[PDB]
């Protein structure tokens, strides 16, 4: 047992991938582990996708790690357009004129390899069919055939469809030992499997500066508010505050 | 993807018609998209009507769209007489000797057809019954038959009634890509389809100068206070602030 | 559309029956419409009475209008002879020498035919039950009945039956067309129905020389305080001031 | 109505009890009717019981009227002592010598018999209980038992206890009649029911001569400062002034 | 009633303890009354301790009177020093000559006894301690158990200690009929509970000769300047003046 | 308390260190004592500074005391230049003759050593910065350490730099026992602390021969004019009086 514990010890990873730009968030979860399911959920517009893109952004850009992105309601343009700007600082979707300026001047092509030209993202859209295993079918291979260390489904809305997805869905985790990071939409009761077989479920609140709370953390168990991020409205990165 | 994205950005259009009147509006929401219902909402008399008219002034006239107008209270004779008033800077209903001077003098006329004389604004009242298919045939017609570029429901007050017809309202607008604004009375949570189906919703406040409030916007998600607004009660018309 | 608004331009009353003796009044609101409630509220003893009763004298007696008075906390004694004071200009309640001089002197009687001896002031007391239908159906016939043109309710405090009368009320006033001005004790928010019916709401404040604000006006929005009036000790008359 | 109006005028009494001392105070409020609530408020030592006493004097010595005083917070004895100083214009708490000389020379005696002799003051103490119900008891004796027509409780200093009995004690004045004078101790809103349902509030005001205000008067309306009076030190009793 | 006025009439103390030095205190006060409370005040160095001081002497001296004396501030030596000096007419704290002269000379004991050789004056010091009950305990005991006919708290500087104590004060004062005299700091007005609880208030004033004015007495109500008196620097008595 | 009376007259210490120059000064305020608080103030230029170098010149030199002088405004070398004129009866700032032959002839030196020669006087300048603590400390060391018998701090003019400055100097003379004298420009009330805390303050004035005016001494009380002093142009010194 003694030799069998030790190796254990040495062997176990406890710190997962690190989250960003929410100063601690990683103390109350220690980031996230291969083969668990972290569910980021809050109301709807409360900053859900860019939250979890920024975390894309981080981890397959400075973690080096690769990143698939799966996308049941939205386009990869759309996706793709999201993380250009986010990766440069810029919002695309509210300035008819950068749009133009970078077509012609040649940015948004420079834009598009430094980010894509790397075989680090995969973006894949068009789930918009009702069917599971046709889903589960094409997570399966970004893990496998592309070889996706974080897989982010985007999104989810509160039956069997979300119940037996959610099984199949950390089941798929598990088994593979990929993160895969759900986002679901809220309109921790607020959402059986949802809150069940989510390994951490993050959720963000605003107004009614974003709060960032642990709803819950199966490894940790530290549970509670892990901080609060600023959104900046001129670059569209949620920012750590001082509050 | 590239080429995908590249046309994708070359062709959204991020500002729609842009507002007129309060120096801060088209900052927080970058006008009005076709596809997207504006909700615009405040106590009873607190100014709906005249702002939501003087925009659909503006759009007819100056930005040479084509508005219709459908009235669920009052009659096609009283917003036709708030438009011309305004469309000429007076008030015609607070002035008998006016109505009376401008009937004899031709000059109402001569203001009928230098406005309605063309084919930009059409108005659309008796729909006191609360059938919403019959009232979505009307609308359907005003797009289609008189090819309106902006819709303005005048009005509604907070069931299923309008829960149905704010989604069936909205189904309506996104499917064809007209602009319709509704405007709701209130006597966030003020207004479930209210809020969650209108696209952006702008209130107005008033000493209890008013004050104009982005309660909240999806496709940019900016929300405050846009600006202020002061009413001049010779003309009627609101007009940009200094406050 | 045309002829359609043209002589609903023609048509339309926008200046009700004028007020007197506040200069300004009448400018801010435009006089009292028929089919309009107006309120009139204060402090108790601030002069509510006085100033209706004043408006009352000289539409009936000026204007050539029919007005009923229906007290429900006073005789019509008590209002017979505040009238015929203020048509003499003097105080008969604060002389006990006048009263006694007036009757012996003959002048009681010249005084009461030339104020009631025509068929226009009609006042109706006894309805100190608290039942509201009994109330209308009084109020009806004073209308229907006696042809009134304006009638005062003198008064009411602030459940239903307050709102539930104003909401009779109010249909009453709308449905035939009458005047129905009420006096209600304050002991805009200091009053649901009492502010929401009501069309216009006039409010007068003293030392802690009276002053008419206007707290609401449906018709014309223009809201503030439209000038000061100065209680004649003497005559018992409100006057015009030159604050 | 007619005749019904008549009656009403020879039969109303405006002027009711004059008051004495300060010219100018029955200019203001006519007098003490019967069924009214008047109080007299001012700060401690500012004079209130002096003028009270002095009413009640001329009240119950020259109107020919029985007056009943209730003293909630001194003796019988001290009440007497001060009535019958008032009386003979002198002040026997401040002489030890006259109490002395008045006793041994006959003159007590024929002081006490020239002012108590006649049933016309009745003076009642403990009451220090804090029991309206009893205090109405005794006060309601006062009136239908000993028929007396005025009525000074002296005294009470600003719940319910204060709230209820001012409600009891209007109730009481207006459904027998009498004259109901309260002297309520002040440490307009200096004073809810103490200032609504009095009827007449007179208030003493002193160096920091006693001027006499007339803060409210429902009968007459007439407010403002009725006079001053000067208080001589030697006889005790508050002399009109020539301010 | 009759009978139970008289006796009251021959039971009354009206004049006190007669104060000396200024002709005219006794005229406005009429000396001091057992269970009253006199407040000595004015600024500091204004002769507050000195008047009270000479008021004492004369009490205990020539009313043949028990007067105690606690001092907050200074120590017995200090206040004995202070009235053997009175009381012989020199200024002992001014004259390191006298000190010393005295001593050897033999006078200074024969001055001793002849001054507290009698049960006559009771001085109390050590009450440096904030505590209220500490020192109301004290002055008890020097009314029970030292049987003082007065007590002079020196002294006390203008929340709920002061109004605390002065209402424990007045309360111990009242109920055993001792006369409390208290000398407080000034740095009407000028001084709650100072102004309520006190009976009787003197203030010193000085050129900017000592003028003595009565602020307020409740028995006599005679307020205003009872007159001057001029300081003697050579024997430190405050003596009566001509001005 | 007898015998505590006694040594506490025996071991009083009413005459303080005397002054100089004026007669009469120590009349009305019986010299300086130790814990006391002397301040000095006048107009500008109106002789201040040397009165009180006079004093301390005395002082130091006769009356073999220990004289700390700590100068805010002005240098040592200035300081001591006074002092040795003075000392020597001639005005070393006046003369440049003089200044160039008590150099060469040597009598510089000997005027230095026969006056700062001993360890009497201590002169610190360089407090030129608005620090108290920093100034309290170097005062507490001229005591302490250079056991310094009389400080005089040289100069303030009149917030809470003052008035704690003040109060910490009160604090500081009190506790320690030494003679602070401080020299204040007034450019009673021309001066709270510093007329508060202040133990005796002497005033200076001049033709608008100098007149010393008392105008505070807490011991003696004593107030008014001490006397004349004459100031002698050719050495510099203040000289009594034949006024
Ligand atoms: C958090 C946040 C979001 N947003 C905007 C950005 C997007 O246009 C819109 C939706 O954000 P999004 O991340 O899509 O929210 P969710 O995923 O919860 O639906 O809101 C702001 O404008 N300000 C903010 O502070
Ligand atoms: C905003 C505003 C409105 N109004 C008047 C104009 C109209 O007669 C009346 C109602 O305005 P309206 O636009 O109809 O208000 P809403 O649509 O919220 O019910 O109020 C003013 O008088 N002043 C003002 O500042
Ligand atoms: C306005 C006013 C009223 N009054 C008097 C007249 C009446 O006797 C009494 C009540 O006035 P009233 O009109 O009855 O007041 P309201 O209707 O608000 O209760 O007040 C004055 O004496 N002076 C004034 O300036
Ligand atoms: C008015 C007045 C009262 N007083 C005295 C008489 C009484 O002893 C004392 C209290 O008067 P009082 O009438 O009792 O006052 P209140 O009822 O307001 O408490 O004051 C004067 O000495 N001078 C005056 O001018
Ligand atoms: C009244 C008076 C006091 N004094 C002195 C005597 C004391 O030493 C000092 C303080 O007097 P004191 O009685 O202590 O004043 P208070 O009690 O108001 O503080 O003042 C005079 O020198 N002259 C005077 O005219
Ligand atoms: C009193 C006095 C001062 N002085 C001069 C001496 C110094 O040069 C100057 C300033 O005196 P100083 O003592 O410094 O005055 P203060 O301290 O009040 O500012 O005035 C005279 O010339 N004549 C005088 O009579």
């Amino acid at each position: 047992m003694r030799e069998r514990i030790r190796e254990h010890l040495s062997s176990e990873e406890s710190v997962g991938l690190l989250f960003s730009g929410c100063t601690g968030i990683n103390d109350k979860t220690l980031g996230a582990r291969g083969g668990e399911v972290i569910m980021v959920t809050s109301g709807s517009g409360m900053g859900k996708s860019t939250f979890v893109r920024q975390q894309a952004l981080q981890w397959g850009t400075a973690m080096g790690k690769k990143v698939g992105l799966a996308m049941l309601e939205e386009s990869v343009e759309e996706t793709a357009e999201d993380l250009i700007g986010l990766h440069n600082r810029v919002r695309l979707r509210q300035s008819d004129s950068l749009k133009r300026e970078i077509i012609e001047n040649g940015k948004f092509d420079q834009w598009f390899d430094e980010l894509f030209g790397n075989d680090t993202f995969h973006l894949y859209d068009s789930f918009a069919e009702a069917e599971t295993d046709r889903l589960l079918a094409k997570l399966a291979y970004m893990r496998s055939g592309l070889g996706c260390d974080v897989i982010i489904l985007d999104h989810i809305s509160i039956r069997k469809m979300i119940d037996n997805l959610m099984t199949k869905l950390k089941g798929f985790a598990k088994s593979t030992g990929v993160v895969l990071v759900v986002i679901c939409h809220l309109k921790d009761l607020r959402g059986g499997a949802l809150r069940q077989l989510s390994d951490t479920i993050i959720a963000l609140e605003r107004n009614q500066l974003v709060l960032v709370r642990i709803l819950k953390c199966r490894f940790t168990g530290d549970t509670g508010i892990a901080g609060y991020m600023e959104y900046n409205k001129e670059t569209g990165w949620l920012e750590p505050s001082s509050y």
